[PDB]
């Protein structure tokens, strides 16, 4: 096994007896995946300390109440993909310190008599896909103390007062009902239970009237959590949930019902609801009294909440809501938004309309008046087809701090005055866009931006004077990576003091690092973290670009052709944690070129290069190699070097430096 | 024939190399430039008598197996540049050499060893075969007191 400490651990072993050879000072002991004819109650003598057995997914038929004598202290018993044809009282009538339970393929089909008259302690109860047709489990009170009873992928018809009413005083934080095929509830089938909180009823096949049924059976309770998936919820009516006026709830749940019609006052009896998820429906339209009566919403999902012919949204829809602060429409298809969509809303802080827009290509100012009374933290526009902005777009949205544009096709010339009106705003996403120009005015506007990446824009014209960035101070993320920029001067970035993370991947730096003189980039960059700019095709290294950088901590310069490494290149880059420099062109290892970098260095990738397996290259390397405990990952493998032919191909560190010195 | 860009590489372990060009006798001029090929087997060129060119530059090869050009007496034109040739070694190109006209290995990372260039400089210093930009363009990449220096220049006297 792994024998790792404390506990013990057996994975795939392909055991089959059970085994007496391990130290006796363990507590807990692993059987998943594992092949044994049937459990012994007599061979558990040598091990009588075991906290809790993971004897699981095993092929055991019967059981025997020996076993748990031998160890009575024993709290969690797991018997999931086992046979256990039939169980009885006798195996728990001297077996009672059991506090976990776990029953969830044993194809139970009939209970008889009352085998739990002695376990006090156990908390969850898992009794799943056994084939189990009626939900009585004693004919006394039992279990005192049961927070979780799991029945779920079994036959049950209907539910009884009679069969539940054994229940006298216990407490269930989570009843488990789903795919159970239950037709009929018999009156006060719930009221006989001491207080339960939550209820599943997934595919379980829950009509309409039926679910009014449950509604008014389920009044008087103490229920919280009501969840209610994969049924034929094909329309809700006033009525409909007016029995579940009586209940206290906090969370609702609709997803997977092909929900088509939302009928008016739907929700209008359920005053305490603080969560509410419509994924995954087929809702028409949704008319402004729909949300009628929820004043009390927090969140509220309606992810595929929509048909296709288009549905729509009417006007003043959400005004009730109130109280809402994170609405998500992700996955839909609204062609466009009206003047008072959003209106009402006096809470929302976190707004997500990813993939949710089909004609509105163009962004107006007049498309976000709706949300100027809400203080909004977070807006993701991602994936709707976003093709040009306007003036004021944002005007209203003076609290806006995450906003979102990547994914979308935006070709605009960008002058600043698309950001008009954010006062403080915390990072914007305009990756992935076909064409964005820049201009020396296009940043002004928003000097409080702290994460900025323009990955996949096309972005051009960088190098006008003044930089576009120059307003930017307190910026600390910027990411211009995978662009294809033609040229830039040193007055691009000059002033970002607060700048950590600088991303230039797939760039072309190649000629911009000696004719016309050679750019001197990353001037004063004292709070740069992670410099990366691999696969910009970069040839050679100009001295004294690195300096000054004391705080770095990761370079990552592969996918590059580098073969000329200039002395002294690496000399403030004492904090250096990362070396990356893989599938480069390298063929020497000199001391004094990555002298400083490999004094604390914690991690090194520099494979797939041609190495010389000379004295004169990777002599200091290989010692240093031998003589240090940093990682360096797959080095036996993809270090091999390419010249001269008797080293050819052979691993970089076996190469014996002892003739060379 | 020309096969130039075509993405052959791969071509020459899924299931033995193709032998292709099996008795092609009457070829006269073969190029294959830019196809990527990183290996190239033995026994692929065999029976091209009345060849006359070869041109696979702008590959990435590196392993030249022994003995890949026997029948090859009749090589007129030999093109390998911009490839990654490493060392040129008398056993792979000895017949092509017998009597080449014009050889092309330019932009190549050569490595000024004695074990490498040896036979291809004493060639080189005994042959009248034309080769154009021989003296710029053929600087080594290895080691580091041999790199960018020229490949004509080398002494052989330390060797053999
Ligand atoms: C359990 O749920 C039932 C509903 O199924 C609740 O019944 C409701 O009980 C209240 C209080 O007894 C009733 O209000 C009363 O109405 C009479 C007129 O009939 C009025 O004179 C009283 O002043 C009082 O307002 C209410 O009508 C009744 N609703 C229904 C539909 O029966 C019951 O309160 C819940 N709790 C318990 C512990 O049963
Ligand atoms: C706005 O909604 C869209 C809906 O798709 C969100 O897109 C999803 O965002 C997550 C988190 O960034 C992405 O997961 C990521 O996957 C990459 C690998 O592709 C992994 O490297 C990251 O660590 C992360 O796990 C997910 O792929 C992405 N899905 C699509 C289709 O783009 C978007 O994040 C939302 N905007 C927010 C929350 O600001
Ligand atoms: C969204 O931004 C646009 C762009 O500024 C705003 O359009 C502006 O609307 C005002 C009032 O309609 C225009 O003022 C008047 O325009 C007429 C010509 O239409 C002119 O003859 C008058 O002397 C007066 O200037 C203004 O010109 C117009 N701007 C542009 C560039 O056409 C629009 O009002 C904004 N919408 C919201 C809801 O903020
Ligand atoms: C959205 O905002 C941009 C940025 O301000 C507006 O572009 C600007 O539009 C004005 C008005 O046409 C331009 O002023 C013009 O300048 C020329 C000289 O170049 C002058 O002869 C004209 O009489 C006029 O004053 C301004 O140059 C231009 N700036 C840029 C950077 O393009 C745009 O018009 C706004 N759009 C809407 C719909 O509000
Ligand atoms: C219903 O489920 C929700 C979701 O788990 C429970 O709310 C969580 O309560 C814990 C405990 O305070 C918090 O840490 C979580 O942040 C809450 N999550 C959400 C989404 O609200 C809620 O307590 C459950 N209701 C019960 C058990 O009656
Ligand atoms: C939720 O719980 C509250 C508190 O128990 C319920 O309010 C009580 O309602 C009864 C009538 O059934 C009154 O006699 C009590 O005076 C009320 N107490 C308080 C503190 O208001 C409420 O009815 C429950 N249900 C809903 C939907 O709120
Ligand atoms: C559900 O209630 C809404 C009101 O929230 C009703 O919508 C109104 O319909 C009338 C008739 O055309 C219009 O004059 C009103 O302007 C509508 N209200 C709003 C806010 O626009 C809707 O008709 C109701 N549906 C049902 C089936 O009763
Ligand atoms: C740029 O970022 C810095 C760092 O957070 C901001 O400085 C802080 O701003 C908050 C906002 O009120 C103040 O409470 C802190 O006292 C400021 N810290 C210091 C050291 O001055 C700065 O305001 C940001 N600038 C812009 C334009 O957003
Ligand atoms: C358990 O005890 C029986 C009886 O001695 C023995 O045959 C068997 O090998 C022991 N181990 C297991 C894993 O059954
Ligand atoms: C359940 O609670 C009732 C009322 O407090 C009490 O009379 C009864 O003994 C309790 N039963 C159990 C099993 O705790």
């Amino acid at each position: 096994c792994t024998v790792r400490y404390n506990v013990a651990d057996c994975s795939h072993l392909k055991l089959t007896h059970i085994p007496d050879d391990l130290p006796s000072n363990i507590t807990v002991l692993n059987l998943t995946h594992n092949q044994l004819r049937r459990l012994p109650p007599t061979n558990f003598t040598r091990y009588s300390q075991l906290a809790i057995l993971d004897a699981g997914f095993n092929s055991i038929s019967k059981l025997e109440p020996e076993l748990c004598q031998i160890l009575p202290l024993l709290k969690v018993l797991n018997l999931q993909h086992n046979e256990l044809s039939q169980i009885s009282d006798q195996t728990f009538v001297f077996c009672t310190n059991l506090t976990e339970l776990d029953l969830m393929s044993n194809s139970i089909h009939k209970i008889k008599s009352n085998p739990f008259k002695n376990q006090k302690n156990l908390i969850k109860l898992d009794l799943s896909h056994n084939g189990l047709s009626s939900t009585k489990l004693g004919t006394g009170v039992q279990l005192e103390n049961l927070q979780e009873l799991l029945l779920a992928k079994n036959k049950i018809l209907a539910l009884r007062s009679e069969e539940l009413e054994f229940l006298g005083n216990s407490s269930l934080r989570k009843l488990d009902l789903s795919s159970n095929p239950l037709k009929e509830f018999s009156p006060g089938c719930f009221q006989t239970i001491g207080k339960l909180f939550a209820l599943l009823l997934n595919n379980a096949q829950l009509n309409p009237h039926l679910t009014e049924k449950l509604c008014w059976e389920l009044s008087n309770t103490s229920i919280q959590n009501l969840s209610l998936a994969n049924n034929q919820l094909l329309a809700t009516s006033e009525s409909t949930f007016s029995g579940l006026k009586w209940t206290n709830l906090t969370q609702l749940d609709l997803s997977y019902n092909n929900l088509h019609d939302v009928g008016n006052g739907s929700f209008s009896y359920l005053p305490s609801l603080r969560y509410l998820s419509l994924e995954y429906n087929n809702i028409q339209r949704l008319s402004p009294r729909s949300f009628y009566g929820l004043s009390n919403l927090r969140y509220l999902s309606l992810k595929r909440a929509f048909t296709k012919s288009h549905p729509n949204i009417d006007d003043f829809s959400f005004q009730w809501l109130k109280y809402l602060e994170y609405l998500n429409m992700d996955d839909n298809n609204i062609p466009s938004t009206k003047s008072n969509t959003f209106t009402g809303l006096v809470s929302l802080k976190y707004l997500s309309l990813s993939k949710t827009f089909t004609s509105l290509q163009t962004l107006t100012n007049e498309t976000f008046v709706s949300l100027a009374h809400s203080p909004l933290l977070t807006l993701n526009l991602t994936k709707n087809h976003i093709s040009k902005i306007a003036n004021g777009t944002f005007s209203w949205l003076g609290q806006l701090r995450i906003l979102d544009l990547g994914l979308n096709e935006i070709e605009q010339k960008l002058s600043g005055q698309e950001w008009r009106g954010l006062r403080n705003i915390f990072e914007i996403y305009l990756s992935y866009n076909k064409y964005l120009q820049l201009s020396t005015s296009s940043f002004a506007l928003v000097p409080s931006l702290q994460r900025l990446m323009l990955r996949r824009v096309a972005l051009k014209n960088v190098d006008i004077s003044p930089s576009p960035f120059r307003p930017l101070r307190n910026l600390t993320i910027l990411d211009l990576s995978n662009n294809n920029i033609a040229n830039i001067n040193e007055d691009l970035l000059e002033g970002l003091e607060n700048l950590e993370i600088l991303d230039f991947q797939h760039n072309n730096l190649a000629r911009l690092w000696n004719p016309g003189g050679p750019v001197n980039f990353l001037k004063g960059l004292s709070h740069l973290h992670i410099l990366n700019l691999e696969s910009n095709g970069l040839d050679e290294i100009p001295v004294g670009v690195f300096k000054n950088l004391f705080e770095l901590k990761s370079i990552n310069l592969g996918l590059n052709n580098l073969n000329k490494l200039e002395p002294f290149i690496f000399d403030d880059q004492t904090s250096l944690r990362s070396l990356n420099l893989q599938k480069n062109l390298i063929t020497s290892v000199e001391k004094d070129v990555f002298g400083p970098p490999f004094q604390n260095l914690n991690s090194l990738d520099m494979r797939f290069n041609p190495f010389d397996c000379t004295c004169e290259s990777i002599s200091w390397f290989v010692n240093w190699i031998n003589q240090t405990h940093t990682n360096i990952s797959e080095l036996s493998t993809h270090y091999l070097c390419n010249t001269p032919h008797h080293y050819y191909g052979f691993p970089l560190k076996l190469f014996d430096t002892s003739s060379c010195k």
